[PDB]
DNA sequence: TGAGGTAGTA
DNA sequence: TACTACCTCG
């Protein structure tokens, strides 16, 4: 779009595939007895895991890099409650070819059992799964922290390793929880270990055998804290040192590990154009929109309630905000609350009353409060279709950013528009589909963006749903919402929508909704947005911009949406362009620029593109408060943010 | 409950 | 998927 430069990723091309590894060994499975369908592909995959070296499952039978005769061929296997007997019978070398993927699948497969293996036998650092932790530079009071990288192997379409480095670290508590808590630390809120039916709990405690060393102490000096946020010392690198030591860890591994000498794989990369950010007239930050005015604001009524008690609007709330409705040609309409939770009903009749007399949202003066209460207040106020922006009452007005931010929030809690995108875009309806809220259940939910300028940002009501996997059905009946408060803003159906899934996409969950979408003669993309694996990026050479988009392979690409230097080290966006006829650069350019839509955020701008975004808190706060209070809640209002 | 991210933990 | 800590304010 502008500039087309260049990047590193975190892989590193090591060596290709020795003769002995482009023909794996083929193994041939029997167990005893016969499995059962469901349990059959992972009891297999366990027995590669227990012949030992490198092997892994190969659709029905399995593929070995180590000799047969260095594995445990036949041994015994426990499951889930059931012994079987396992004997592995070899059946020659089958070859595999990196150009078809399905083989490809199968030799990164080995590749990545390869890693591991070879990490089991390097002495003395500390290795938990793929990840390898080989230093200490921070220790504490009864707890240390080992500094090492998470890793990966998997074999390229050319033939040969590329090793994805991405350095990390580790958290360990070096004292029983017995000794942990007679050094002077607080309780953990969480233990990893190392009568109403007879046995005593000294009895059935030492009688387990569980007391064989250890000192007393459920217990204490029979478990270890997991030390978290709990027990300072920023664990985020500048990605100038993370690619330094991304780059040291690569060639340490590369070498003691005879795998080779790595290349840092270079990827063509683009630089995007800038965002043109709206109010009532050009800002560079959603905040800017309390100054310069809003993009669309009518006749507003705003209630307050103060439950730290006390007076009315806090002079420099109701000056920001005459200001910014000065400022975006509507009048405002500021209301008191005389009223508190502890009436009972003649609250909840108090909320109706201002409901019903225009008021659009209410902003809530306390002291911290619980989750618990913090909830109900808000659920109880949704109840009567009122949004409620939540500020704490410690407030002086030189913390500017706290309360610009709760007033962003209030803003778009009561249905306005604060800013838009003035630019030329693909699609005209963009909407995001998430699953959250979790536990026993899921809440499948949609926030949608209408129009080009996306000046106009909604939610619809989420579903509860067995798992992460949307109904076909569910799918299209939200997207039917999000299309037909698009014909209520437009007097039409949308030219061409975007589809944005948080995470990938399960087989065939869009495949009704885009039937349908086909049949009105509306144009589509579905984008499945992955938040992680996306690896890292960084600049071959000069400063790591903002906006970058990396095509990688076909129909996939990365995308880096924010970065500021102080926060870290940039995660881009792994994107694939699931279906649809619109070019890449066009998406990315598209949803780069719905990153900046997100109105409750006035200093940042989210990872995520904004339907995303609103959609992720969305199934959130509805799984966390509960459906039953949306029933009059309009759809135009941020409820969530 | 100010918001964002990048870090950590399950 | 949740949660907490620290940094800073496009
Ligand atoms: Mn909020």
């Amino acid at each position: 779009h502008l500039g087309k430069t260049e990047v590193f990723l975190n892989r590193f091309a090591l060596r290709p595939l020795n003769p002995e590894e482009l023909r794996p060994w083929r193994l041939e499975v029997v167990l005893d007895p016969p499995p059962g369908r469901e349990e059959v592909y992972p009891l297999l995959a366990q027995v590669a895991r227990r012949a030992g070296g490198v092997t892994v499952r190969m659709g029905d039978g399995l593929a070995s890099w180590s000799p047969p005769e260095v594995l445990v061929l036949e041994g015994t296997l426990a499951r889930m409650g059931q012994t079987y007997a396992y004997r592995l019978y070899p059946k020659g070398r089958r070859p595999l070819d990196p150009k078809d993927p399905g083989e490809r699948s199968v030799l990164s497969a080995l590749a990545r059992r390869l890693l591991q293996e070879r990490l089991r036998r390097l002495e003395g650092v500390w290795v938990e799964g793929l990840a390898v932790y080989r230093r200490e530079h921070a220790r504490g009071p009864g707890w240390r922290v080992l500094g090492g990288a998470v890793l990966d192997l998997w074999v390229s379409d050319s033939g040969a390793f590329l090793l994805e480095v991405d350095p990390a670290y580790r958290i360990l508590c070096e004292m029983s929880l017995e000794a942990w808590l007679a050094q002077g630390h607080p309780l953990p809120k969480r233990v990893r270990n190392a009568l109403p039916g007879g046995l005593s709990l000294l009895d059935y405690h030492a009688s387990k055998g569980r007391l064989q060393g250890r000192e007393g102490g459920h217990l204490t000096g029979l478990l270890v804290p997991v030390l978290t946020l709990e027990d300072s010392l920023a664990l985020s690198l500048p990605w100038e040192e993370r690619r330094r030591r991304t780059r040291e860890i690569a060639s340490w591994i590369g070498r003691r590990l005879g795998l080779g000498t790595p290349e840092a794989v270079r990827a063509q990369a683009y630089r995007l154009s800038i965002p043109k950010l709206m109010g009532r007239r050009a800002v560079s930050k959603p905040a800017d929109a309390l100054r310069v005015g809003f993009y669309r604001a009518q006749e507003t009524a705003l209630a307050l309630l103060r439950l730290d008690g006390a007076q009315g609007w806090p002079e420099f709330l109701r000056r920001a905000l005459l200001r910014a409705f000065g400022a975006s040609g509507a009048s405002l309409r500021l209301h008191t609350l005389h009223a508190h939770p502890s009436q009972g009903l003649a609250f909840r009749e108090a909320l109706r009353k201002a409901k019903e007399e225009g008021v659009q949202a209410v902003l809530v003066l306390t002291p911290p409060m619980a989750w618990e209460d913090r909830n109900r207040l808000k659920a109880l106020l949704l109840r009567e279709g009122l949004p409620s922006q939540i500020l704490n009452v410690p407030l002086r007005e030189e913390e500017r950013h706290r309360w610009e931010n709760a007033l962003l929030g209030l803003l778009a809690k009561a249905g306005l528009q604060v800013v838009a995108l003035s630019g030329a875009y693909p699609a005209e309806l963009a909407v995001g589909f998430d699953a959250g809220g979790r536990e026993s259940f899921r809440f499948g939910g949609a926030a949608c963006a209408v129009g080009g300028d996306g000046g106009h940002l909604l939610w619809t009501l989420p579903e509860a749903q067995a798992g992460e996997r949307i109904p076909q059905e569910v799918v299209w009946d939200l997207l039917e919402e999000t299309l037909w408060a698009f014909r209520r803003k437009a007097g039409r159906l949308p030219s061409r929508v975007l589809l944005l899934r948080d995470g990938r996409v399960p087989q065939d969950e869009f495949a009704l909704a885009l039937e349908a979408l086909a049949r009105e003669g509306i144009a589509y993309d579905l984008v499945s947005v992955r938040k992680s694996g996306g690896g890292r990026v960084y600049p071959v050479q000069g400063r790591l911009a903002d906006g970058l988009y990396v095509p990688l392979e076909d129909k996939t690409f990365l995308l880096l949406t924010v970065h500021r230097d102080f926060r870290g080290t940039p995660r881009p966006l792994k994107l694939v362009h699931e279906a649809g006829d619109t070019p890449l650069e066009a998406l990315a350019h598209q949803i780069f620029h719905l990153t900046r839509l997100y109105p409750a955020s006035g200093f940042a701008f989210p990872r995520l593109p904004a339907p995303l975004h609103l959609a992720d808190r969305l199934v959130k706060e509805v799984g966390r408060l509960g459906i039953r209070h949306l029933k009059e809640v309009d759809r135009e209002k941020l409820f969530f943010v």
